[PDB]
C-alpha cells in the first residue's frame, strides 16, 4: 500500500471503503478498494484476465498483513449520480440506447466466460466523458458473497434482484444479470426505479403487481421453489405501455424479454444485442460535469 497515495474517499462499497488514489510507480490515478480465504484469492485472480472495454479494468490484487486491496481503473461518474442530475429532463433516448447496448456487450463478454455479476445496480455502472459506460465490481459477488448489509451497515439494495433469487433458487444463471439490466433500462426511461422494494417480500410483491403473480403456465416449476408460497396474492399483469411510457414498441419488446419470469426464457445478452431496438444505435457524448 506504500505505493499508493490516497487522494479522497469516493464512497462506501459493499465490502469496504473506496478511495481515489495515485499509483506512485505508474503515475496512474486509480480506485482503491479495501475488502484472506484462498478460494477468494484464486477467484479474484481469474478476474484480472476478464478484460473488455465495457468492464472496469481490474489492475491489481494486493494481499498484505491479512488484507486484500483491489486496484481498479478510475472513472469519474456513476449512473446513479448521472440519473439524479438528469432528473428534470431525462437522459436522452439515444444515450439510454447507447448505454444499454454497451452494457449488453459487457455482459455478453463475461457471460461467454461463464462469469456472472449478480449485483448490478446504477452505482456500479460507471461513465466517462467519451460516452462509454462500464460494469464495475464484476465477479466480486461470487468471490466474497452478497451480504444483507455492507461493512457500514447500509442496506444492500434489493431493487434489481431477479425473482429466482428472491424465491430461493440456489443455482442461478447469467439471466440474473439480464433481469437487473432490464430494471435499470426501465429506470433510465421513466426516471423512477421500477421495483423499489424495502424487504424481500415487498420486492417480490412489487414485481408481481407489475408483471403478474407467476404461475406454472408462465414459469414451469415456480410453485416448487424454496420460498414460493401458495398463499401469495394473485395479481394481474400490466401492459408495458403503462409501465414504461414513452418507450417505443422495439424498446418495450426488448424490455419484456429481459423481464421474463422463467430464467431459461429470458433473453440472453448476445440475443439482446441483435434486437431491432439497436438498429439505429449511436454513441453520443453525455452532458457531464467535474
Ligand atoms: C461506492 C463505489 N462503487 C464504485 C463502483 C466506485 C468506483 C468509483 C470510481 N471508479 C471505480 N472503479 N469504482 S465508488
Amino acid at each position: 500500500m506504500e505505493n499508493f497515495q490516497k487522494v479522497e474517499k469516493i464512497g462506501e462499497g459493499t465490502y469496504g471503503v473506496v478511495y481515489k488514489a495515485r499509483n506512485k510507480l505508474t503515475g496512474e490515478v486509480v480506485a482503491l478498494k479495501k475488502i484472506v480465504p484462498s478460494t477468494a484469492i484464486r477467484e479474484i485472480s481469474l478476474l484480472k484476465e476478464l478484460n473488455h472495454p465495457n468492464i472496469v479494468k481490474l489492475l491489481d490484487v494486493i494481499h498484505t498483513e491479512n488484507k486484500l486491496y483491489l486496484v481498479f481503473e478510475f472513472l469519474h461518474q456513476d449512473l446513479k449520480k448521472f440519473m439524479d442530475a438528469s432528473a428534470l429532463t431525462g437522459i436522452p433516448l439515444p444515450l439510454i440506447k447507447s448505454y444499454l447496448f454497451q452494457l449488453l456487450q459487457g455482459l455478453a463478454f463475461c457471460h461467454s466466460h461463464r462469469v456472472l455479476h449478480r449485483d448490478l445496480k446504477p452505482q456500479n455502472l460507471l461513465i466517462n466523458t467519451e460516452g462509454a459506460i462500464k460494469l464495475a465490481d464484476f465477479g466480486l459477488a461470487r468471490a466474497f458473497g452478497v451480504p444483507v448489509r455492507t461493512y457500514t451497515h447500509e442496506v444492500v439494495t434489493l431493487w434489481y434482484r431477479a425473482p429466482e433469487i428472491l424465491l430461493g433458487c440456489k443455482y442461478y444463471s447469467t439471466a440474473v444479470d439480464i433481469w437487473s439490466l432490464g430494471c435499470i433500462f426501465a429506470e433510465m426511461v421513466t426516471r423512477r426505479a421500477l421495483f423499489p422494494g424495502d424487504s424481500e417480500i415487498d420486492q417480490l410483491f412489487r414485481i408481481f403487481r407489475t408483471l403478474g403473480t407467476p404461475d406454472e403456465v408462465v414459469w414451469p416449476g415456480v410453485t416448487s421453489m424454496p420460498d414460493y408460497k401458495p398463499s401469495f396474492p394473485k395479481w394481474a399483469r400490466q401492459d408495458f405501455s403503462k409501465v414504461v411510457p414513452p418507450l417505443d414498441e422495439d424498446g418495450r419488446s426488448l424490455l419484456s424479454q429481459m423481464l421474463h419470469y422463467d430464467p431459461n426464457k429470458r433473453i440472453s445478452a448476445k440475443a439482446a444485442l441483435a434486437h431491432p431496438f439497436f438498429q439505429d444505435v449511436t454513441k453520443p457524448v453525455p452532458h457531464l460535469r467535474l
